[PDB]
């Protein structure tokens, strides 16, 4: 009756052929989506990689152009330490962005006032914050202090083809200095695709920063681009225009016939199976809280699903980005990313068809329950060791400020890395503090031995008897 | 008889729950009491970092502006080689120090004579240490020497909003020249916390440093700070005074709690060990020199009483600190950081109740004795190579010079990491001694093959060993 | 009948002595045969080295004499950011070309114009590229492009023992400059081997490069050597012209002679073969789709054959190289280091007839095909691990530009190699975007877990269970 | 008969100590050598350690004062490009020469001609090595040149409490440059140990070597110490005269004593072996070729003897240097360092009396020969690869120039560690030969693979074998 039934439920694809039914339509479109998918992802991935590298090399630039004293490397570590020091630096940035046009080897535009910085006219603004009263005096101990942060700004605009070297920088409530200016360029390299207008409007912002109140204010450059179309269209676009849209709009129809089709198989299997607990209910015998009935489902459609969910609603959003106003890469290139992962991962249902493939993939889902009992326990254990570490360690090394970041480094260090170099930097503290330097021995001695020679150790055994259950 | 008290006593509290007495009110207090220390750990180690970040960049504003030539790394081999290079640095530190208020861009305050170098109204002290007799003369080999230190010292007084430029030095006979002073600075960071009147004294000690007598003269800046109260509280203070000290005593209190009862606990089980040895007395039977009356314990209670003796003598340090006088931070964190990881290594014994965890516990418990007596053959050779390593390899190499740092190379080496440095670093002597080189190839190859190709994979086979003993 | 025939084709070669036949002629063929590849193998490298070494520290003194403000390291990230830096690199170039007798350690010799972009009496030719039409106006957004490159370029003469200081730059439509001289050195370091007449000629390349239109225009420096006979030859040659022929001869005749023995053999193999099928069929008995008519092949017998075959063809191209016109080597060292690679490789065999290292051999030849099926799987998690990251983390960190670089780097992982400095290059950019750090954080724990914890354990399981199947 | 005599001979320490025969003796004898040996060489490394900094430091004082433009690091690629930089550091050494006892930090006195290159009067001697006959003309093909350097060399002498800025270079037959001083120190840092007549001579040689004739000159200061006596003794010295002396000979005696009674033992065992020869000749049964005739012999007396004979060969050297005219450290570090690792491997002897720390040993023991036997196979592999990467990746990389680097940095490979910077040296040629390009991705990725996933997984499969063997 449901034998046959459940028979060819639970059938092999070439078992499935062989009985009846006609050929494996719903894996050769798998393959085909397969294909689709990871030549969308390259697509997609050189060009972001060629934009990358224009933004990059402009903000090189920007460094090297205004920030004075600047030198490759040094990115961070780059401050101030006198106020004459700053002053020159704020000065040699204005002066810059005034010379600009004469002696910058790109080819920048000027952008007046639009924004909220910027007031009618001004291409620069630079702002300095301060407190709105501060007494500070270190000697007789009293401060007066009251944070309501105060903006007084100059705004300053460019020539076309004075009033701020008059700056009194109120040194003593200073909380930070910034600049203000935004530059207009356009992508000449984008002639290889033949896509030049890309038509960019960097948003240059140079940061003096003093919230720690130190004597040292750390001097940075950040920037923002903002791609446009640099109306100048379809002057080679017309063999373009069509290739990109319609691989997208493929790419979808693909992703959409695979998630109907799973769907379709996932009802068949949830009404198979409510058919198979009302007859077990007829003869009423071999039933328990039933968590096998769960087990009537098919993973490997789960995937699926889940993969073209994600690749179809990642292929709309770069739909967006490259041609309309969508500027949000980094969510698209997630989902693209994980749904290609994804898509790579299904193949090993491909290979458990055969029967030593299905031997090394079955060793692994035997031993993966053991192997997450495991690393709960070790969970515990090194999380212990991270606090400790974190909590005695940080105030000597840098290494280990940040609970990611000594988290990142005891990791790296049960793998064998950066080892020796940690075990220096504790050595270069013996004269500061004996007491914290042989903590530091016992502790990274401690640590590292008993993860590398007690529970690696018992990964591996875990593995191997898994193995040899299943090759008997 | 006994019988059932000794059931009771190695039930689980499943077991305990289902057979008689009420829920579990020790694990549960265990629970909270893990959760209560780690949070107060949390909440200490914030505060540290927070504190430990001023510090440091005072230090590098200082070493910025008292240090000639100083630039960005170079802490080590910063040094004078000549004896104009020594007077114009001395000269720009105490130049530097007289300009700090019209240069520096922090605020600090000078601080006049109260201590053993600073005489009364001096604020700065460079002090020169030469020998009482000394007529070194290379030539003719004479020494005639007699080492009695002279201190000649020179106090500078500070202006309010010459001298030492007679400086000589006595290159002959110099032992080192050192530079004293102290400034207040005030910690307008603590604007976050509210806790602002964290107002310091920074003493700046910078040395001079000819002990080897080698022409080369390090010069090293270091500091200390002494927090205070700055005469100005109670601004924002209301909100925030109640909540450290509370949790401070809640923790005492838990912990407090938790210790009688495993003290309580612990004396049941020594009552009821006596009362075994007794009753076997009565029958007189199976005894032995009685090791296993010792087994009678419970090693998790131990380490639970240890763990809160701890936790205590680490909170009441904290308080200590945290608002009066204490100013040890070392100890403190040790305390509270082993604490930490004590408690949290005490969730393996929630762990081994259940049946598959207890599974990969028993496996390690079991493995253990093989793999310290093991250790203790590889302890043995390993120290052998350490010897040799040292002996052969110190005069060339500057890894291979204290027994602390050849350790600490080969246990990097046996792991995988700065391998093919210490061969190059090997290398880089070829031409000066061959005979060093190659027994550094031999050395290094034996030591590798045989403590990689041979230990670890014992190491494995003992956990693989125990691991299939606990199966079967 | 044909039973004697196999028995002795199958026979070991001890056997073989002992049953009938002469002495092990063609395994001392063999022996020979390595010897005189390995020897040839490392004369032909020590001279590769020595010329090698030359060609690399006259480009570095053609660096240091041509390069404006060039330092040791930093030969990337060496550019220009300004038209007055860009100018003066030229002009030093051009200027110290001119000046080279007069300055350079080196004796260099001018070539007079006998190419391309020389004309007739010009030695060094500046050649400027930009577009036929370009209006590059990044305001009011157009730009009105027609990429066509026009090359402008000027010739300089030197002089015997002005012109292109009026150069102007169009910095608004160039793509490159160029720089392009020749120079005729002598390698006289040519003295030991005494085959003094190495009479080069370096062809220097300097390129100021402007495909990205970024504002930061690198520099570099390339050159190209072409060796040839100086004119001055048989002074110490006639001790060594015979030796390196002679011996490159002989290798050639022994090649020869092994691949003519393994053809006999191989010839014979499949004549026995066709005999075994013919009897095979006249009982007409076990028969199968005959794979194994394929195992009665001897592997040994093709490594040898591929091995001389790559022999006598890279010392053909060897004996062309080192006197006649032919000038590559990169071909030719591949062709050697795989001919000695297999030569190397063949001992195997000769270790196979023992029956301890038989053991060793066969239990890495059982576990072969399981190892390959694993890599299969493990592959196609991989290529999709690398997929993700590549699309994911290309935009923010620069060793995850490329697939191949993305794959080195995954694979340097999965051994414990720059995990700590890929984690904090992660880290450096959490304020950037809290949202790919976070991503960053959960691919690259799962990855090195997954692939640590529960692959490689895999590997040593099959390892082991082949050994175990091969011992028993 | 001979029962009893095998029995006690054979007997291990305690079970002799049971049936006859007083205590220990030389087991206690052996452990109070072990105490002296390690005792002695940790005396022996401090003083080492001490003096070897003070060499350092004043080599480092030397480069700072000598070469023009020194600095830290940067101690290869330090050149000169130019004949007037060339000049300049030529005319720099020497004026600072002149100028030292007016600028140096320490003390040095000048040592006048009493050598080869001194003549009579003169301190420094700059000497310039050219060809007698050289015509090099990279023009017309043409060099005319006959090797005999020739020596012309100009004394400055110095003066007390010209004539070489007339000097010209050749720089078309230069081979080299060279400057000789001496320079008498006294080490006053010497007062710890109150040792303090250690009373060097440096000899500084500074070499502006030409070998390559690459217009690339790099330069070099190398110094040679000569330790003597200063000329005023026994200040302090009578304290510390004995103590060393003393435990030198205690040293030399106790090694003595263990050599003599282990020489006695041998000559047992060669007496029982040939008694038991002769006794089985009169049965006249189970005799073979005899290889346990030499498994009679016990391995351990061996080892200590080699140990004692490396001991007091070292001692006695020690004594000569630390007194007399003996300066050779090298060899009696290594004898000295070998004689220690021996002497604390001798302690796995009195592991192997009991039975658990037996198991442990036996277990290496059992597999010791597996592991040898795959080492020859390795051995093979290794090496044939290690040709292939040498003579294909010499020419580019320079990690792959020496057999004994490519060595090094394979043998690193296969054990983690600077596995991505490799591959990032072989990605920056891809553009110059992506043949060679992908002939490296080939060959590292073959090679590590091959040796992390094939090797070391047979190598633990060997040794839980053995385990496995030996527990059961
Ligand atoms: C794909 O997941 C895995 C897949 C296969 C095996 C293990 C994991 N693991 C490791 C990955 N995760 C770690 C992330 C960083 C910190 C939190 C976890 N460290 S741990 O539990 O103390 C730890 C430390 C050493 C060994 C085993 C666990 C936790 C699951
Ligand atoms: C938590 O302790 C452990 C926990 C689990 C396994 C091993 C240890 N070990 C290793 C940690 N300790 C070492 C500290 C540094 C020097 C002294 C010891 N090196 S070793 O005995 O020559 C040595 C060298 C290689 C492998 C095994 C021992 C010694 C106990
Ligand atoms: C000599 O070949 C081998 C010999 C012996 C064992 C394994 C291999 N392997 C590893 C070498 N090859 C890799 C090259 C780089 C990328 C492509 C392959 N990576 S992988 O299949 O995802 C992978 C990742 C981790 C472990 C096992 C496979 C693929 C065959
Ligand atoms: C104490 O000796 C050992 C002790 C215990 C195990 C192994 C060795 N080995 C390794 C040490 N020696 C190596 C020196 C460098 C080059 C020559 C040899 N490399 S290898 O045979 O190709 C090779 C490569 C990978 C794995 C195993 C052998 C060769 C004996």
């Amino acid at each position: 009756d449901l034998r046959r039934r459940l028979k060819y439920f639970f059938m092999s694809p070439c078992d499935k052929f062989r009985a009846k039914g006609r050929k494996p339509c719903k894996l050769m479109l798998q393959v085909v989506k397969i294909l689709v998918v990871t030549v969308q992802l390259i697509l997609f991935g050189l060009s972001n990689q060629l934009a990358v590298t224009f933004r990059e090399e402009n903000t090189i630039a920007f460094r090297h152009l205004f920030l004075l004293g600047y030198s490759d490397g040094a990115d961070d570590t780059f401050a101030a330490y006198t106020r004459e020091q700053l002053y020159q630096a704020i000065f040699h940035a204005v002066d810059q962005y005034l010379a600009l046009p004469d002696v910058s080897l790109g080819r920048y535009a000027y952008v007046r006032g639009g924004g909220d910085p910027w007031t009618n006219g001004s291409g620069l603004a630079l702002c300095q914050r301060y407190y709105h009263r501060g007494h500070v005096d270190p000697a007789n101990d009293t401060f007066d202090i009251d944070p309501m942060v105060v903006t007084d700004c100059i705004q300053v605009d460019p020539p076309e083809r004075s009033s701020y070297k008059n700056l009194t920088l109120k040194f003593h409530k200073l909380v930070n200095v910034t600049i203000h200016f935004r530059l207009k360029t356009i992508n000449l390299q984008s002639l290889i695709n033949n896509e030049i207008p890309d038509c960019y409007t960097f948003s240059v912002l140079i940061t003096f920063d003093n919230k720690a109140h130190s004597g040292r204010i750390p001097i940075s450059l950040e920037t923002q681009a903002h791609i446009q179309e640099c109306k100048h269209p379809s002057v080679f676009q017309h063999g373009d225009n069509s290739f990109r849209l319609l691989f997208d709009v493929v790419v979808i129809l693909t992703c959409s016939l695979s998630f109907l089709l799973c769907a379709r198989s996932l009802l068949r299997g949830f009404l198979l199976q409510n058919e198979f607990v009302g007859f077990m209910w007829r003869q009423r015998g071999r039933v328990i809280s039933l968590w096998e009935r769960l087990e009537f489902v098919n993973g490997w459609y789960i995937l699926l699903v889940t993969s073209d969910v994600l690749t179809i609603s990642g292929t709309i959003m770069k739909i967006g980005i490259e041609a309309k106003n969508l500027a949000s890469y980094d969510v698209c290139s997630i989902l693209l990313g994980t749904s290609t992962l994804l898509v790579w991962v299904g193949v090993i249902r491909y290979l458990t068809f055969f029967h030593n493939y299905n031997i090394l993939i079955a060793t692994l889902r035997v031993a993966l329950p053991s192997v997450m009992r495991f690393c709960c326990c070790v969970a515990v254990i090194y999380l212990g060791y991270c606090f400790c570490g974190w909590i005695v360690l940080g105030p000597y090394h840098v290494k280990f400020r940040s609970l990611s970041m000594v988290s990142e480094c005891l990791f790296s260090l049960i793998n064998g890395d950066d080892m020796f170099v940690t075990f220096a930097a504790m050595q270069a503290q013996q004269g500061r503090s004996s007491l914290v330097w042989l903590f530091s021995q016992l502790y990274l001695y401690s640590f590292i031995s008993l993860f590398i020679y007690m529970v690696l150790s018992l990964f591996i055994a875990l593995i191997t008897g898994a193995y040899d259950t299943i090759k008997h």
